[PDB]
């Protein structure tokens, strides 16, 4: 399970929650590390198995770079379409992990509240490492409540001092280029576009250098 969804509104509110409990001595930094690892699994599996929407996007390719099997792209003048909303953004950064070998598993039911299902899975799946480290249900519920509270705060109108960076964090099936014409097949994506979260199962894109 890839670590790159840790830098998302869901992944950050969890890291901040974990930081507060370390700081208050309620959990060890090493238990925190285990939780993030379980989070990686829940969000990878949740995107692969519960999310179905398609997205199409167009933009101009400004910057491109491949490193350790992760593409990073910057595009200007982007348009992202669904069935059938449209979002424009002057600038977007796409970070994509190699999803060739993943290919996750079976596809379960869609859910009304994807983040809500991920929080439940994680809390259920770290209950036992908590118990084993001497930490009881009340601390586990303190993690759940901090996580959920920080998640709400991300929606606050005056929650940021400045514009938020437009970023897609996802996987790729295939990236190609024929001359100046790039094509993107991306999957299992969380986008933060003008302050707001959007998810995707599959995203297909075009860009010109």
């Amino acid at each position: 399970a890839y670590q790159l969804y840790r830098n998302t509104t869901l992944g950050n509110s969890l890291q901040e929650s974990l930081d507060e409990l370390i700081q208050s001595q309620q959990i060890t930094p090493q238990l925190a590390l285990q939780v993030l690892l379980q989070f990686d699994k829940a969000i990878n599996a949740a995107l692969a198995q519960r999310v179905r929407n398609r997205v199409n996007f167009r933009g101009s390719l400004n910057t491109y770079r491949f490193c350790d099997n992760v593409w990073t792209f910057v595009l200007n003048d982007v348009e992202v379409r669904e069935v059938t909303e449209l979002i424009k953004v002057d600038k977007v950064k796409i970070v994509a992990c190699d999803g060739k070998n993943t290919a996750n598993s079976a596809n379960t039911n869609t859910v009304p509240k994807l983040y809500r299902s991920v929080i439940e899975d994680v809390i259920n799946d770290v209950r036992d490492i908590f118990l084993d480290d001497g930490v009881d249900e009340q601390v586990l519920m303190e993690l759940k409540t901090l996580w959920e509270n920080k998640l709400m705060q991300s929606r606050a109108v005056d929650g940021e001092l400045f514009d938020t960076e437009n970023v897609v964090v996802c996987q790729y099936d295939k990236i190609h280029r024929s001359k100046n014409k790039w094509k993107f097949h991306l999957k299992d994506g969380i986008m933060n576009l003008n302050g707001r979260d959007y998810i995707f199962s599959k995203a297909i894109g075009d860009a010109e250098w």
